[PDB]
């Protein structure tokens, strides 16, 4: 039986699995009323990706496809799998892997490199890129059906029928009107249709315990706010667990957040089979801990184990 | 502790020199330039070199603060990516993550103010705009803690506020844009020697050439199909760093294998300093099944003769 391990990486060496951002802090929010059911950064401890999760850091909240027509200014674009193959709505996933998993106005850059080349230009293609926003709560956001819409400030310099890439950067806004809610899933097929093939919701099932998140702060195109995105495990853990494919020997692994300098355990946590952490903590907010710290697998325990309060 | 490479197809790898997926394996035997990139550099026993760091989000990124205005141009002091002051006495070429090629790098500058306003709900103000960093410019001196960027925006950039550069692609590859992926920036300006560089790499055996992981990089406008070639993908850097396996010799023999058929498609030398060579004599992509990946075979020496591709 290949033993279970986590990579040895401080918070400053980890990245968020739900948006292309570094991890900034560990965070808890015991009194959260929302169901936590994100679809990116989902991976079982034995290395099975779930939801819309894929392995590339560059694939998180990215889209690939072709603009079909103009419809600020608005544009419709077909979306393929990120590897360029046609997305097959019959595959057992919620949406193309990499699709954003939260409601909001996602701000980024749309770029295009034409397929046709010009002989006068050494047989090279024309290009354009422009800022763009994708509203994931809109009824035109239907990645599961192979089509989404984005808007631009630019009014004309976007070409139909040409290869198109969305590179995410941040959020456009977090004002009331922008519907930013990190725990509200998009309707991947539109509002009249149920989401399918989701990774399951996660929650603590032990008194005194709460979810522990890896939190990143996300840039804003304008306006006021300090929005955050919380993931259940960083992208490097997803990648590592996928590589190792270690059998889970129980439903719950005991992990310790250790200070390598002093060799001391700062706190302990449960790492659950479906790929998320809980701690025994009675407050909300960031965890204040030495920047050299990281989680180390200790042993397999079970649902009856009582964590020492942080 | 036995040496390993991660098991990842090209479609599961990313470029260590720009935040892009790997598109193809590629050779260019007749390259006249010295290959001495500073990102994606890691020895086989897991020592990062040049300006290499572990975060995919850190590649060609900058953090710091705008100081003044001067297309509109802006001066920006840069810190380490973790926010701490960059110490020019540290033994690196420049802050880790700094771009390692000449060109006009296109991306977005974003800002989140330090001060908050009660009227506005005790939340800080924000702004982001397209920006371009010309790494060949005399104003590009990251080793001295200071760079310059330009924007189409003419005014909506604030001084003295935390600033982030998120790279997206190149602004142009026409002649006046000086894109040369193998020409290093002068991290302190042209009249100064770059220091603490990861070493140049080359085949030391007749009939061999470097093998690259190639990505195509987006363009803001104009014509071109520019590419960035890295010596090893970011995932290999991350994996080698984790395992810290001793290099038993100076050259590890690796085999590109088709997992379905078990067949070896070709073999390569993975050198101690962190790069591949193959026995091949033409420029262009390597044509190989999408399920293929490199697997560590054994250790050998500089004189081992590779099966021609
Ligand atoms: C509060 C304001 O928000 C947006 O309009 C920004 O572009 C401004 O610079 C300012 O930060
Ligand atoms: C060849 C041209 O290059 C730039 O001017 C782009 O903005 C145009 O859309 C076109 O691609």
């Amino acid at each position: 039986s290949k033993p279970f391990t986590l990579p040895i990486l401080t918070l400053g060496e980890l990245t968020n699995s739900r948006f292309p951002l570094p991890i900034d802090v560990l965070y808890t929010n015991p009194n959260e009323s929302a169901i936590v059911q994100c679809q990116n950064g989902r991976c079982t401890l034995d290395g099975e990706l779930q939801g819309t999760t894929q392995l590339l850091p560059t694939g998180i909240c990215a889209f690939r496809g072709k603009v079909t027509q103009q419809v600020g200014t608005h544009w419709n674009m077909t979306v393929t799998n990120l590897n360029g193959t046609p997305f097959d709505p019959t595959e057992d996933v919620p949406a193309p892997l990499g699709t954003p998993d939260f409601s909001g106005q996602i701000y980024g850059v749309i770029s295009q490199r034409n397929t046709n080349t010009v002989p006068g230009e050494g047989n090279l293609p024309a290009n354009r890129a422009h800022e763009a926003v994708i509203a994931t709560y809109s009824p035109k956001f239907t990645p599961k059906l192979g089509n989404i819409q984005f808007s631009t400030w630019e009014t004309q310099d976007v070409s139909s029928g040409q290869p198109t890439k969305f590179t995410p950067v941040g959020l456009a806004s977090v004002d009331a009107n922008s519907h930013f809610d990190q725990w509200t899933l998009p309707s991947y097929s539109g509002a009249l249709t149920l989401n399918m093939n989701l990774a399951p919701s996660v929650a603590p099932v032990f008194p005194g315990e709460c979810l522990l998140f890896f939190r990143s702060f996300i840039p804003l195109k304008g306006g006021y706010g300090n929005p955050a995105i919380d993931c259940l495990m960083p992208q490097e853990w997803v990648q590592h667990l996928y590589q190792e494919s270690a059998p889970s020997l129980s439903d719950v692994a005991l992990v310790r957040y250790v200070n390598p300098e002093t060799g001391r355990t700062l706190f302990e946590a449960k790492l659950h089979r479906n790929g998320f952490l809980t701690v025994a903590r009675n407050s909300a907010g960031p965890v204040v801990a030495p920047t050299n710290g990281y989680f180390r697998f200790d042993s397999w325990v079970n649902q009856f184990y009582t964590l020492a309060p942080m």
